[PDB]
């Protein structure tokens, strides 16, 4: 239920998880 981001080669996104 909580969400954290990331930037994988300038793709950034974000994925949930809890």
């Amino acid at each position: 239920g909580f969400c954290r981001c990331l930037c994988r080669r300038g793709d950034c996104r974000c994925i949930c998880t809890r």
